[PDB]
Parts: C-alpha cells; sequence; structure tokens
C-alpha cells in the first residue's frame, strides 16, 4: 500500500544504470506501481527543488536535473519509503556506504544518480507532481 | 536512428525481470527513447493483434497480455530491430538459445516474457499504438 | 573447521533466491559442508523455535517455516559463524543494511529469507537437529 | 511435471560455482524438486556408469566423480530434460556455445563442471539411484 | 600451455567494460599470464596492421585504436586461441550471438569492443609486439 | 586528478576475482590510469611494508605478497583515495561490512584480497614504487 517516488537522474540514465538499479528494487521485492522515461521541464524542476530556491547551487542543480531524460517511478511495499531511503545511501556519495546505490555508483554530490522520497508526505507530493493520476497502477 | 518497440509482458513484470532485461539492452549500447509501465485495455490489445484475429489462441493471448501491467519501451541503435530479435531469441523458449532473453528467462510460449517488433514497419505501427508522440525522447 | 548452520526459508526458495544467496557464500570463500532441500516437519519447527514457544507469533512462525521447502546447509571456514551472521544482516529487514542478504532481499520480519546460527553452541545444536551425521562432509 | 537429474561435479563444487549454476536454473523458471551435497562411493559411481563400463577412461572418470563432494538435484518444468541439455551446452567445452554452462565455465571434457540426464528414462534411472524417495519434494 | 593475445579496445575501456570482460575469462578458467593498460603509438598501430595496410579503412582504424588507452593481455588455457575467438563472437556485432562478448556489448564493427588473436602464430606475433618478455608471467 | 594505488593481492588473483573487483571500480565511475599484472620482487615487498619491518608477521607477510602475481593499478577520480578506502572495507575481514570488497570476498587478515592507498601521501609514494612514470596514462 505504501508508496515512494524514485528518480534515476540524468547521469544515471546516461551511464546506462537504469536496469541495474531497477533490478535492485525488484530483487528487494518492491512492486513497480508506475514507471516512465521523461524530460523534467524547467517548471517541474523548480517546483521539485523549491526548497532550495534561495540556495546558491540552485541554478546549477536545475540545469543538471533537466540536462537529459530521467526515469521516474513509484515503488510499492511495506515501509518502502524508509527502506528505499536506506538503499540509496547518503546524499553525498562520499558518505554513502558500499552496497548502497550511491555508494556503488556515485562519486560526487552534484551528479548523485538517484532520488528517493524523504518521507511519506514528500512521496505523496512528488508522485502527484511527476506522474498523472492514471499513470499509477 | 533506427528504432524498435519492446514490451516486457505481464509475466516478465510480475517475476521481477524488468531491470535485468533493461540492463541487457543498456550494456549492449542501445538508447532508451521511451519507457513506461502501462495497463493494456481490451480494445488496445485487440487492435495490436489485427492479423492474429481470425486465429485461435487470440482470446487466450489477450487474456494474458491484459492480465497485468506491462513495460513498454522504444530502443534506438544500429540495426536495433534485427539485433533485438536476436537478443530475445526464438518465440518459443524451447528453441531459444542460452544467452538470449527467452532462452535464459522463459519456459513456455504462452508466457515468453517479452515481445520485440518483427520489422521496422511493425515497430512504427507499435510505437504509434502504445506511445503518445510526446513520450518519445 | 568451524561450522555454522544456514537455512534459506520458504520465501527465499519460492522467490528463486537460493543460487544467488549460495553464490555469496562461495564468493566469500566458505566451504559447503552440507546441503539439502527439505520440508521442515511440524516437530522440527517446534524444536527449532522452542525458544519462542510462549510468544504470540509462535503459531504463525511455525506455519511459515513449514509453508514450503527450505534449503538447509552448513558452511565451513574461519570465524564462519560470526561472519555469516554479519552477512545476513539485522533480523528485522527494516534495519538490515544494503549489501546484506536481508538488506538486499527481505522487506518484512515475518518472511526474512534466511537464518544463520547465532553462536557456536546454537550452530552445533541446529546442525544435529537439521542434518543426519553422515550428511556432513 | 517432467523432471531431470543434474549433478554439479567435484570440479564445479570446488571452484565455487554451485550458486551461480543454480541461479541460472531458478531465473529460467525451473522448480528445484530435490537437492543435496553428497559423496559418491566407488560402487555408486560404477553403477551409474553401466554402459561406459567396457570403455576406457572409465577408471579415470570414476576417480574424478568420486574425487570430492558433488551437488545432486532434480529440476522440474516443461520439457526440462531437453531444455537443461541445451542450457549445459556440448559435453566437450570447446564445442559448447557461450551462454551455456559448459561454454561459460569449463575448458576440458575431463572436468566439464556439470552433468544432466540425456533422456527422461535416464533421468528416472539417475533419480532413483542418487536420491531416496523421501528426498523428492 | 597454449596462449592467446586479447585487447580490450579504446571503446571498451571508456565504456568501463574491462572488469566484466576479464571476469568472463576468469570464470571460464583461463589464466591471466600478462595484463596492462597502454597507449598504442602511431608506429605501433601501423606495425600491428601489416596486411591491412594497402586496404582502405586502415587510417580510420589506426585513428580509433590509438584514440585512447587499451587493455592488453595474454590468456592461457586448453585451446584458448579458438576458445577465445568463440567467446568474442563474430567480428561484426550484428552477426555475433548473444552470450558472446561482442554479441552482448557491441553494436558496430567500427567499435567492436575487443580483439583476440586469430591463430597461435598471430598470437605469438601480437604478444612479442605488445608485451616485453619480462611482462609475461 | 586525484589518484590512488590499488593492488589485487596474490589470493585475489588466484581466486579469479580481478575482473569482478575491477568492475566495481568502473561501475563506481573511477578512471583506470594504470594497470598491470606483476610479480612483487623481494625488494619491493620489503620497501612497501617497511612500516611493519620490526613486527613479527613481517616475514610471513612478505612471503604472501610475493607468493604469486598481483594486479597493480592506479584509479583516478574525485576523492578516489578516501572512497576507494571505504569500498575495500576494514583491514581485518571479520570487521569488513557486506557490500565491501573484503566484506564480500575475504575471510582472514592474512589473505585479505586487496590493498588501497591509505592517504594521498601514501598513494603518491606507492604509485612511484610500483609503476614506472610512463606507465601512468
Ligand atoms: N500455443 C500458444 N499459446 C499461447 N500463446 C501463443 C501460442 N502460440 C503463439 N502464441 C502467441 O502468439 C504470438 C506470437 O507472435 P508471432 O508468431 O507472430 O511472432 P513473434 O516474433 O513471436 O511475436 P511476439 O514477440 O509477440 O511473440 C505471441 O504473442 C505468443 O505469446
Ligand atoms: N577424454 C575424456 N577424459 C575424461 N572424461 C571423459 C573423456 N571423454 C568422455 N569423458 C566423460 O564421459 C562422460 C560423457 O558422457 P556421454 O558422452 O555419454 O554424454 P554426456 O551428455 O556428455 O554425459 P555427461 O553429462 O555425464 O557428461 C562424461 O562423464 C565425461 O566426463
Ligand atoms: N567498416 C569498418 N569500419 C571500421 N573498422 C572496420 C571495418 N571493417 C573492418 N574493420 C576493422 O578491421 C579489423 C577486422 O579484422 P579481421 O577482419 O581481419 O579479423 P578479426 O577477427 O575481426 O580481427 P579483430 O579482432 O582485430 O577485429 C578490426 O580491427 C575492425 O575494427
Ligand atoms: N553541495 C551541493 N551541490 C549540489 N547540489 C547539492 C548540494 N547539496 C545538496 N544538493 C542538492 O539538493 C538536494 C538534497 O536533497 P535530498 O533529497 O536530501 O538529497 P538527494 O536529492 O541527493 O536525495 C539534491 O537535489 C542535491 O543534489
Ligand atoms: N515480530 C515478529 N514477527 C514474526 N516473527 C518474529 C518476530 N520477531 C521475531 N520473530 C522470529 O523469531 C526468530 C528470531 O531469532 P533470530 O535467530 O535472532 O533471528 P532470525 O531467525 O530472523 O535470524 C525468527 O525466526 C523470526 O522470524
Ligand atoms: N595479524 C596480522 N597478520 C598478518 N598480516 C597483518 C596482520 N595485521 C596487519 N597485517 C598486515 O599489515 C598491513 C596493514 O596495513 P593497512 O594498509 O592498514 O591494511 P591492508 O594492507 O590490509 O589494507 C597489511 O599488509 C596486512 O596484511
Ligand atoms: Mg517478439
Ligand atoms: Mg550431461
Ligand atoms: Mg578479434
Amino acid at each position: 500500500m505504501e508508496r515512494t517516488f524514485v528518480m534515476i537522474k540524468p547521469d544515471g540514465v546516461r551511464r546506462g544504470l537504469v536496469g541495474e538499479i531497477l533490478a535492485r528494487f525488484e530483487r528487494k521485492g518492491f512492486r513497480i506501481a508506475a514507471l516512465k522515461l521523461m524530460q523534467i521541464s524547467q517548471e517541474l524542476a523548480e517546483r521539485h527543488y523549491a526548497e532550495h530556491r534561495e540556495k546558491p547551487f540552485f541554478p546549477g542543480l536545475v540545469r543538471f536535473i533537466t540536462s537529459g531524460p530521467v526515469v521516474a517511478m513509484v515503488l510499492e511495499g511495506p515501509g518502502v519509503v524508509a527502506e528505499v531511503r536506506k538503499m540509496m545511501g547518503a546524499t553525498h556519495p562520499k558518505d554513502a556506504l558500499p552496497g548502497t546505490i550511491r555508494g556503488d555508483f556515485a562519486t560526487t554530490i552534484d551528479e548523485n544518480v538517484i532520488h528517493g522520497s524523504a518521507t511519506l508526505e514528500d512521496a505523496q507530493r512528488e508522485i502527484a507532481l511527476f506522474f498523472r493520476p492514471e499513470e499509477l497502477l
């Protein structure tokens, strides 16, 4: 029942890591409730990162997240939000532990391969923001 | 430039083979131009099967193809249509060689895990049928 | 010389995770001293979980562990007991770290894919309880 | 329904290929109906080779097949006997195609890592010889 | 005893396929007798291509083979020369079967990821040309 | 720009773990700036472990590191020194976490599969000690 939003960022897609990452989630046992390759519009990127609109890395952040196609998805399963968060590893790749997605695939904070909803509330919000209602199965 | 349509069938999705299959296409070097989880409707299924209509197993097929969500995609690359047919292996798993998708993942023709356009024309037809134009990137 | 008992539970077997899990142990360098697919009898399950006989989840626990075939084994190698315990990860999948067996394959405490002897004493006891003496090589 | 007998030979076991090989059969979709680590006795080995008896390498074979523990198993699935012969590849590794077990893991016919029943009848014969009835699940 | 020369081309190195390719040769059972990252010089490249000289694409080839670092190696094992040609698959990826290196990793003959000695004599010639004697172990 | 020295020890090479380990680094995104199979000379081993020259395990240590060929390399990338150190895991395999190289492949401190420069200074020193200047690309 519980759902979380996940996004394989432009770098992850360009480096051909989509299947590998998705396999980790299926292997874990989560259900794919939604999935799609998509181009983040300038607007979506600004809404999504509104939180950091004042920050100084905001411009470069928006430029990165829209630099290429991303793979958006919604994973379903018991405590999927917290578990997916643990699977991704620390935001700053330098602190992400091995066995973790960022720990195994990312090297810098700027291009950290993936995003996972931080909380239940963030998830509900991100899902409505990235997917159309009928796209959830 | 050349592109093909691929569909991971309901059996492939429920068995959690989506990532593994996508990974093979990515390691091969093909570009993912479109991708999405979707539910095939009765009408849609029947439209896709226009020649296999006056055939027999037609109903039993539609039943399976609509039995659950499928993962649709478009792959791009040199001779990708013929190349993907080769990667999938024979339609009937028993005749598909080890190393191919159906050879390594399927056991019956009923649930042969995946579908790939037979020709460039079939691909164009399938792409227009399963994807909206804006979903192609 | 040191040995530990490991069991891939009914869920792990049903989800086709036996080879993958066994590969992690061979890759680690441990020796397979015993191995067998088996059905846990009502009696064995009760003996094995005697510790939690009074608990409330006992009935459902016994029902799960006997719900289907399991793969029992004995691994041999330096500090194998403690190392195998670390490899499995926390009992409650929610706390199991990525790279860990439960961390990568389990989502709930009820069906946590695998068991590993907790101590040397538990190992000796579990081994005699699950395997016949001549089955150890 | 249909079933076959498979044996990971002593070389396959010592090289730690048990999990990887089992994983291929599991991802393929076959059911594991029996499995066990065992030591083949002199008599047992000779009984298994009844026609190859008046042959030459007979002794050198028995020597190898009894040189260490083997992993015996029974696999179930549609046309599993022929399908497994295809998955193993040619008896002599040099003629086994990449993607098959012997093609990817073996280099000599002497130690060709695995054995699989040649026919349904050979399978029944091998199953009755290597497994007790109660070991079949 | 028998040995062959293998070169992971510039495209294979930049795409980060070195480990995956080496892993296949190791799981196969071949011994690595020599290995090194190197930059092929103009002269060196041309010397390697002595017969393909009066040919056409010669310059376009040298351009690619010297376009970046390559990983050179010598593999040892029974019939390793023919065996490695089989593992690499057809020179042109479109004709290479799934399961082979070029079949699973390449799409164009221009950048077909890897090279392997065609004969024992070519191997000796290539080994003397790319490796100093002391680099053979 | 930053570089670190890594060495797959004799055990790792003998167990055929080179490709697998190298793949983890390419997957991570680091660049291979140098690579070569080599035999550590008595002198090099003594220089490298001069730090522990007084210790009691020194003799056995030198004997191990020179017991067979090793694969030496230099990895390049952002904070590669610290990240590679984290990827390898604790020196004593017993304390190395799963998902970590030693955590997944090593069982004892004596034969712990791999080495990674501890600091920037150690790296510069190890690189000049193991590789010739022209071998860095
Ligand atoms: N006995 C059968 N039982 C169930 N489905 C069958 C049977 N025979 C054929 N099919 C179905 O028929 C279709 C086969 O298509 P066709 O023979 O025209 O070429 P194809 O390359 O296999 O196409 P596809 O990729 O869709 O399988 C598939 O959708 C398959 O599942
Ligand atoms: N030159 C040889 N050296 C060592 N063993 C050999 C040699 N030739 C054949 N063998 C052995 O002979 C047997 C070959 O069996 P056979 O040719 O009847 O069919 P098969 O399908 O290969 O059977 P199997 O699965 O047991 O290998 C194997 O056990 C194999 O190891
Ligand atoms: N159209 C082409 N474009 C670019 N390179 C080509 C083309 N045709 C052939 N080549 C190059 O020609 C060489 C083919 O060698 P050859 O046909 O003699 O046998 P081979 O077994 O393929 O050798 P190799 O392992 O070096 O590819 C390769 O180096 C390949 O990249
Ligand atoms: N130093 C930094 N440079 C660039 N981007 C940063 C930096 N610090 C944080 N960010 C960005 O802000 C966001 C942090 O939010 P959080 O959801 O906790 O992490 P993440 O998005 O990496 O999962 C990410 O989009 C991240 O890239
Ligand atoms: N909340 C719970 N629900 C179901 N089973 C539980 C619960 N808490 C503990 N258990 C069961 O009790 C046992 C705990 O013993 P332990 O050996 O430390 O862990 P595990 O068996 O998971 O390795 C397991 O069989 C586990 O499934
Ligand atoms: N108890 C021990 N037995 C054998 N060798 C040891 C022991 N303790 C330390 N060493 C050796 O000393 C070195 C420790 O240095 P360090 O660079 O921190 O670890 P490592 O080389 O394992 O990465 C290694 O070469 C290690 O094998
Ligand atoms: Mg098809
Ligand atoms: Mg056989
Ligand atoms: Mg070649």
